[PDB]
């Protein structure tokens, strides 16, 4: 009981809801991502590495990563959505650091928001479906 353009509609908001599936999997391996560094900046403090102290900041570079997923998630919510010692290399060693200031807190509360907001993307996705689905039913 649906129009050409009702299944058209149907089928890219399904496929849609399958990309926002495939970005939140990345989203949780980010979060893995973050929990390694932070448990191999714990290990380098841990390992009386001299000069690696507390203040150490433990960036890694691979964290560059959560970046560029988190600027594909935003890319997802817009609806043009259409189209050297292992211990511590990969790590940044700057004390009291500041362009890294604060990151596992803060990476972490931007990668579990955005899992949030592409939920909440998908949920919309259901809900206009649901719509398409009730207005044939209405024309039937
Ligand atoms: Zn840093």
């Amino acid at each position: 009981a649906l129009t050409p353009e009702e299944y058209a509609e149907l089928t890219a908001s399904a496929e849609t809801r399958s990309k926002l599936s495939e970005q939140i999997a990345l989203c949780r391996q980010m979060l893995q991502l973050i929990e390694l560094a932070i448990a191999r900046r714990e290990a380098a403090i841990a390992a009386g590495i001299p000069g690696i102290t507390k203040d150490i900041c433990g960036y890694d570079t691979r964290l560059d990563t959560v970046g560029a997923a988190h600027q594909f998630s935003l890319f997802l919510q817009s609806p043009q959505g259409q189209s050297q010692d292992p211990r511590t290399a990969g790590m940044c060693l700057r004390k009291k650091c500041k362009p890294h200031n604060g990151w596992g807190a803060l990476l972490t509360k931007t990668v579990r928001h955005d899992i949030r907001e592409l939920a909440l993307q998908i949920r919309e996705l259901l809900e206009a479906e649901q719509r398409v689905r009730d207005g044939a039913a209405g024309r039937f």
